[PDB]
């Protein structure tokens, strides 16, 4: 019952978010991207832009359709895929989606755009009795994850200029308006 | 209360909890584009070495286990399009000849106990990574006693292979569990 354990639960989940997904794809994205940008997107106001952008929402609520959660959310199409052999399954599949910002009807922003899928381990352990945590210690987790997950990306030699945490609380709230403003931050 | 408990919880909520309801299905899918070269087992097999040594590919923790297909595989859209799920189809030798063949794999989060015992941010040490190993084994498989996904369609291996251990079959031991669930 004390923070201790809402920090464990929090520490080990944002190394296995580093150690099994972004050391491995944050080192070859922006090839990916470029790739997309030269050969399939040669709008010049609608480049992909070069960073994963990884949505950290505070109540750890992720839909699993992006393009829902806004109007002016839409899906655009997918990153070339990149293909490992990992822990004795051969060929698991790692993929990212592009989604365009739409803002006053235009096209404002293109970009690699995701929920921190842990966070939504965070969520069920707060739903499900064997687990044992209140919302209280999701809140202070999803905090712990964040924070763990900046400490590790700042020192994280895979982590160059390639990768944005957005963290939001969150009806009156529009998602494309929260990355919008990271992105237009950018350049 | 630690490392594992969130570990175990990740490996249920992101994959088991997704595949196992639609794995015995999969297999009748490779079973119907196979009965004259021998049946799948219809459950998966997980792996649980507790010292965390996990190779990418399995022939390397014992040569008798070989690749021998990818089932069908499973994509979800998943925290915003496509994710894919894909699982390995292996035989298993005894005297250069197949004795079975089961969907095989080890449990990837013991990886991240791995990797975290070996950089020094994680502040984790030897000691704590076997500690946690075996949190993650039992908070798995308390989860998955009650769990409703679990209808006889997995089968956890734990086992501690000791330093330099010729005494040790990871082949046999899976062959082991095959001939069980057959009988
Ligand atoms: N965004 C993202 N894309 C990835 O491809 C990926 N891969 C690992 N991770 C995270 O990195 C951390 C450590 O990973 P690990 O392998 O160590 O532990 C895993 C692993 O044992 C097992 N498991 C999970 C997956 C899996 C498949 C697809 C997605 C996904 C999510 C959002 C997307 C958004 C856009 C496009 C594509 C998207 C794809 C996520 C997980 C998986 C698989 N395909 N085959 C075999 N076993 C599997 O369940 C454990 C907990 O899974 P969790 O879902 O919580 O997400 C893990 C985890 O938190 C990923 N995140």
């Amino acid at each position: 019952v004390c923070e201790k354990g809402n920090f464990n639960v929090a520490h080990g989940l944002a190394w296995s978010y580093y150690i099994g997904y972004l050391r491995l794809i944050l080192p070859e994205l922006q090839a990916r991207i470029r790739t997309y940008n030269q050969h399939y997107n040669n709008l010049l106001r609608g480049a992909v832009s070069q960073r994963l952008y990884i949505l950290l929402p505070l109540d750890c609520g992720v839909p699993d359709n992006l393009s829902m959660a806004d109007p002016n959310i839409r899906f655009l199409d997918k990153l070339p895929q990149q293909t490992g052999d990992r822990a004795g399954i051969k060929d698991r599949v790692y993929s990212n989606s592009i989604y365009e910002l739409l803002e006053n009807g235009q096209r404002a922003g293109t970009c690699v755009l995701e929920y921190a899928t842990p966070l939504q381990t965070l969520f069920a352990m707060s739903q499900y009795s064997q687990a044992g945590f209140s919302r209280e210690d999701r809140l202070e987790q999803a905090k712990l994850f964040c924070r763990t997950l900046e400490d590790i990306l700042a020192d994280a030699p895979e982590s160059q200029n390639n990768c944005r945490l957005i963290a939001y609380q969150e009806s009156s709230f529009s998602l494309s308006q929260e990355v919008l403003r990271h992105l237009r931050q950018e350049e």
